[PDB]
């Protein structure tokens, strides 16, 4: 893989959509399914009551997810799976708004965007995925350890490095939640890390407000893709929905964007 000099990382989503019209029919296949299969083997051992307490979800949703683990099999097709960038729904994906992407937009995203995933490890935008719930921070015991950080080890970082240029200045734009970015090993990552941070106002102070911040990470992802950005300095132009760059508040690889109420 050639890789590129700019890679965006975002979180996955809990809500999945396999019924809306496909915005593109082009797809690829996830590259870490041998690992995924091992996790499915463990996940299948859980009863629905165990899923409900472990994942803190309703009995009904635990049942649905028990069935998903039972039903999962690695021969992915459009009849049984959907591209990750289309399947995921939630605040990040509302900001990203992939349903308005052109085929060229999808090609740029396929080169420059990756979703982290408890089950799949690393997803490309066009990678088909079968439905699941397995959040990265879940304490699922496995052959390699007591949780998914121990399971994935350096694998996720190594896969991201494959998508980065072998030499030259690379940047990884961390637009993922800490739960997911914890699966990446910065000392082993072949890139500078830049973390755009979105702060909203409250009582004269600026703070991370989760529902706003998730949508903002999506808006920024879309900004980068739509404008085909190549360099870190270009990210400071982001101003969607009232955010503005704050240079003085930005250090240590954070790029801070503030927004008034
Ligand atoms: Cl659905
Ligand atoms: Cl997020």
């Amino acid at each position: 893989p050639r890789g590129s000099h700019m890679l965006i990382l975002i979180s996955p989503a809990k809500t999945l959509d396999y019924q809306s019209p496909l915005t593109t029919t082009r797809y690829t296949l996830p590259e870490l399914l041998d690992n995924s299969q091992q996790l499915i083997h463990e996940a299948r051992k859980l009863t629905p009551p165990q899923i409900s307490t472990l994942m803190r979800i309703s009995d009904k949703l635990a049942g649905i997810n028990a069935a998903r683990f039972h039903d999962w099999q690695p021969d992915f097709t459009p009849a049984n799976a959907r591209q990750a960038i289309l399947a995921f729904k939630g605040d990040v994906y509302t900001g990203l708004q992939a349903e308005t992407f052109s085929e060229d937009d999808f090609d740029f995203a396929q080169q420059h965007l990756r979703m982290l995933s408890g089950l799949y490890g690393v997803l490309r935008p066009l990678d088909l995925m079968q439905p699941y719930r397995l959040e990265m921070g879940i304490r699922l015991e496995n052959a390699r350890g007591k949780d998914l950080y121990q399971f994935w080890g350096d694998i996720i970082t190594n896969k991201l490095n494959e998508a980065l240029a072998a030499q030259g200045d690379n940047v990884v734009i961390n637009l993922a939640s800490d739960e997911y970015f914890k699966s990446v090993k910065p000392k082993k990552l072949n890139a500078e890390i830049i973390k755009p941070v979105f702060l909203d106002e409250k009582n004269g102070k600026f703070k991370i407000i989760s529902f706003y911040a998730k949508k903002a990470r999506g808006l920024m992802s879309r900004f980068i893709i739509e404008n085909r950005l190549t360099k870190p300095e270009q990210l400071t132009g982001f101003n969607s929905e009232g955010y503005f760059f704050d240079e003085d508040s930005s250090s240590n690889g954070e790029l801070v964007f503030k927004r008034y109420e």
